[PDB]
DNA sequence: TCTAGGGTCCTAGGACCC
DNA sequence: GGGTCCTAGGACCC
């Protein structure tokens, strides 16, 4: 009664596209991210850069410290998007049960499938191959009875490899599996688990569920399940965004309400444009603004609202700026819309 | 080092509504 | 009182 799940993961996706398009960049440390002056962070880096310890989500500044000779790329969304579109069309040749997770990742459900005598291993290898023919990009993949295991498996032989976990293999695989490797277990959670002497799924199996629920709530349950290989989340494919936003971080903090109003005038047409594409009549459930301050704290202010409306966002922004800023500089401002259910 | 942008899901205080 | 809605913020993911 198993499922067969494949998680497909593009290797260094943005850097790979750049290396493909410009071969001079192959053997050198590169990164797609925003400049230090733009107060940017690294989206992604290729292997030569990763060797210096350069990482996704790393402040560009830390990345030039670790790797002085790093070449920084601003990124080309249209090139990445086109590639991602094509990859998803390839998946569709094998199955309709496709859940994209980002531009570079997707879960496939392949339980039903007559594609390679029902072999998930062979379907995975055939998708990676043919992503390579066609796009000249490599992918890694994981095959497992459930989602979170397929995802962890796609990391085990990257880049340009794959890894399979059979139902028989799950108990041995879990035993010494570090909880920090479970998706949704980030640094705060792992630190908290560690302070209780829980480092592996093995540790968590020896735990009482009620205690994990009382200490952690819903994540306590999820953790207790994942530690045991349990993950019933079905592959979706019918997933739609529930919200849409546009936000910008300025090169220099602002201290004047007119500066905030002016940035909002700039962000608004882009919000309108993006919302138009999924809802022409710009009707919505909530809209609101966000500000981030100099001490990196942020605040959001949204309210029930029938239709995307600029003057209301500006009015809301004035309130937020007058009441919550407390004299600080603002490094970021954003606009946000919550969509109507179904 | 000095911390994006665009999302999901989850919890929580307290107003609202029956 | 208890359910639901509204709102703001945290932790994560890519
Ligand atoms: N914090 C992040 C992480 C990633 N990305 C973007 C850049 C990547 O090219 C793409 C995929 O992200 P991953 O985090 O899966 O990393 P890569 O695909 O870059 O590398 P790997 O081969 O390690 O999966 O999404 C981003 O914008 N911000
Ligand atoms: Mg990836």
């Amino acid at each position: 009664g198993s499922r067969k799940i494949i998680h497909v993961d593009m290797d260094c996706f943005f850097a790979a596209v750049e290396m493909r398009d410009n071969p001079a960049l192959r053997d050198i440390p590169i990164a797609i991210g925003g400049s230090r002056e733009r107060r940017g962070v690294i989206s992604t880096a290729n292997y030569p850069a990763r060797k210096f310890g350069v990482r996704s989500a790393m402040p560009t500044g830390m990345a030039l410290a670790l790797c002085p000779h790093l070449t920084l790329l601003p990124g080309r969304f249209d090139a990445y998007k086109e590639a991602s579109n094509h990859i998803r069309e390839i998946f569709s040749r094998y199955t309709s049960r496709i859940e994209p997770l980002s531009l570079d990742e997707a879960y496939l459900d392949v339980t039903d499938s007559v594609h390679c005598h029902g072999s998930a291993t062979l379907i995975a290898q055939e998708i990676r191959q043919t992503i390579f023919n066609e796009l000249q990009l490599t992918a890694s993949a994981g095959v497992a009875p459930v989602k979170f295991l397929a995802k962890i498996a796609s990391d085990m032989n990257k880049p340009n490899g794959q890894f399979v976990i059979t139902p028989a293999e799950v108990p041995a695989f879990l035993q010494t599996l570090p909880l920090a490797k479970i998706p949704g277990v980030g640094k705060v959670s792992a630190a908290k688990l560690e302070a209780m002497g829980l480092r592996t799924c093995g540790d968590v199996q020896a735990c009482d569920l009620v205690m994990l629920l009382k200490r952690f709530g819903k994540f306590g349950r999820i953790l207790w399940e994942r530690s045991q290989g349990i993950d019933e989340r079905d592959v979706n494919s019918e997933r739609l965004r529930k919200s849409v936003g546009v936000e910008r971080t300025m090169a220099e903090d602002i201290h004047h309400w007119s500066e905030c109003e002016a940035i909002i005038e700039r962000l608004y047409p882009e919000l309108e444009r993006r919302l138009a594409k999924v809802k022409p009549d710009l009707l919505i459930a909530r809209q609101g603004v966000k500000l981030k301050f100099d001490d990196f704290q942020q605040t959001t202010q949204e309210h029930v609202w029938p239709r995307l409306n600029k003057a209301d966002l500006i009015a809301t922004a004035r309130k937020t700026w007058d009441e919550r800023r407390g004299g600080r500089g603002v490094r970021l401002v954003g606009l946000h819309v919550t969509l109507l259910d179904p």
